[PDB]
């Protein structure tokens, strides 16, 4: 029901169904399954987190298809969405095409 | 200066600079090279071209190396857009992030 792009920045992973493109805050996404494992209501929110991390395709597969199973999969814990979106129609009409 | 993303419907390629990401059409962009090569103002527009075409990672980069050294590289002889750029600042700013 989806297709992964790739990563970018070592902070985002792009992720795309049939209606929008997904950058998927790896940080977050993380934060929100070691919640669910563990939910520890006072661990740091990971908006924190600077640094990039280059991961595997193995692992975006895994934490992409985690996320996609996720009962939260829009928020962190904390409330920070895990993902902006994009209506690929958009990306479409401003090269002129319909969607 | 940039970073290739990597194909998406088969129609964009997905390429990102410092500032912004980039979505290339891929049909005007080729609409462009070709008539960079040979500069015929009576060719149809590729805005048109419907059907994907999955492109390898090396024909990938030589057609993003060929934009990024353009004249014209950002509008087809027609005048549509090749690509639609999104400020990077916005994406990390959805997400909470300063960029
Ligand atoms: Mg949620
Ligand atoms: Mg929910
Ligand atoms: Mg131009
Ligand atoms: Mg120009
Ligand atoms: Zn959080
Ligand atoms: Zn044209």
């Amino acid at each position: 029901t989806y297709e992964i792009l790739g990563q970018m920045d070592e902070t985002f992973i792009l992720v795309k169904d049939s209606e929008y493109l997904y950058f998927v805050d790896q940080h977050l996404l993380e934060e929100r399954i070691n919640y669910e494992k563990l939910k520890d209501e006072n661990l740091a929110c990971r908006i924190s987190v600077k640094a990039g991390q280059k991961l595997s395709e193995e692992k975006i597969r895994e934490l992409i298809k985690t996320w996609r199973n996720l009962e939260n999969p829009h928020v962190c814990p904390h409330g920070r969405p895990i993902y902006y979106k994009i209506p690929l129609r958009e990306i479409y009409e401003k090269v002129g095409r319909n969607y």
